[PDB]
């Protein structure tokens, strides 16, 4: 007795196809095995020639080399083996090829460019110094604004804190950025207070502008920069990715024949 | 069309796995195989003792007690009302094997004596709990004052008159110890009991109505002591894991698909 579980254009997932995934990921549930096996097929039909076995094994090695000794425990946290990581990375790379392509061909619309432009600020170079105690930051600032001598001490002492950031920075906090975009070259800021949402600590920043900047009135001057702002946001927007999946599902007429898994792609057929 | 797991007179094939996959799409392949194996090995020896009617009957009696909470009670466990019946079936088949192993090997004289050293039979008495010590002190003085205050205590705390033994979970040890020293009609002092779980301190008052003694014959309370050994062994994870390991080894359970090789490593070591 032979029976199809999922139907799509030019292909179909059978029980044998499921059991093959079950043997490769005994820890993963049936639902996941089906979802991943479906994505693998629909994304291989349009981006397979762009993600060869060499492209996969090459990226896997570059990642293994960065994690180093932690790579083993990094795969356990995900519930994978070094052997099952290659095929897992293959499906993740095929799925990523589809989202990257969709972002590039449809998200850089005038409406999104203007949305990003409303709060955008170009690169500025300046000394951004963090302190734990408020009293410490207050004395360090008074010593820097005292005279040109104390200013050189601040610049020599906090030499590694001289950075280049824009409105998309993750290292420089929003309170600091706002106070910094108001400074003139050579000007110092007040003791900026910033409470971290991740940890929960309260740091005290001091900023000295070196090279400031203005976006101006022409948005087209920073069109490439704004496209990269839209790119980094869409990649992190779970709603957008689920939408990309829903598209390729609808495109290949993916249908669940086994009523037992009816709500298999319910997480995507809502976006 | 290939065999995944082999055992005596039977085998788990891919079709058998896909049938479980459709019943528990959220559970992983490993779990589907383990449960499907236990279901088969325990059904081979205790299936006639736990029929589908025995399962659906107990399931209904539980659904009726939880009432409206039953839905949210199954979510906390990660189950549906439909997947609860077959889950209860495997739990009952596995329990039939543990109960049978306990009955045929754990009611040894050595274990009966171990249970008997701290056993005490049923006693009927008024057990009243209080939050503040001063409240319990006044309630007691009012009861031991005269026969009038004694009737007030018995009328007001009428539903506190209970029957407990040394295996009670509701009456704390400090209270039990002070109660087994009372004679019929006698009141206890304000008993202080500190909970090991929370950390709160209650103040109990006990009035004996019908006391009892275990005596010198342990055989008189044989059934009670067997139930003491039974409730302990069911909760000894080492013993239960041993029971599983036995039925696995007994049916020569073997994983043929090397992909699941270490499937029962957690049970057979």
């Amino acid at each position: 007795a032979s029976k199809d579980i999922i139907t799509m254009k030019g292909d179909t997932i059978r029980v044998s196809d499921l059991y093959k995934e079950a043997k490769q990921f005994p820890s993963q549930p049936t639902n996941t095995l089906l979802q991943n096996l479906t994505f693998d097929k629909i994304f291989t039909k349009d981006f397979g020639k762009e993600v060869t076995d060499k492209d996969v094994s090459k990226k896997v090695k570059s990642i293994k080399d960065q994690y180093g000794s932690q790579f083993s425990s990094a795969l356990q946290q995900q519930g994978l083996t070094e052997a099952s990581f290659t095929p897992y990375m293959r499906t993740q790379m095929l799925e990523q090829a589809a989202i990257d392509h969709e972002i590039k061909e449809t998200q850089y619309t005038d409406a999104n460019l203007k949305k990003a432009w409303e709060s955008y600020h170009p690169d500025v170079t300046a000394y951004v110094v963090s302190e734990t105690s408020k009293d410490a930051a207050t004395k360090a600032l008074d010593a820097a604004k005292k005279d040109d001598a104390g200013k050189a001490s601040f610049e020599k002492t906090n030499a590694e804190s001289k950075v280049t950031f824009n409105s998309t920075s993750t290292s420089v906090p929003t309170e600091v950025q706002t106070a910094a975009f108001k400074l003139k070259n050579g000007e110092f800021s007040d003791v900026i207070e910033s409470t971290s949402s991740s940890t929960g600590a309260t740091s005290y920043y001091i900023v000295e502008m070196v090279k400031t900047s203005e976006k101006g009135t022409d948005m087209n001057k920073y069109k490439k920069e704004l496209q990269n702002v839209i790119k980094t946001e869409k990649e992190q927007d779970t709603t957008f990715v689920s939408g990309v999946i829903a598209k390729y599902l609808k495109k290949n007429n993916v249908t669940v024949k086994e009523s037992a898994f009816a709500s298999l792609f319910s997480q995507f057929t809502q976006t």
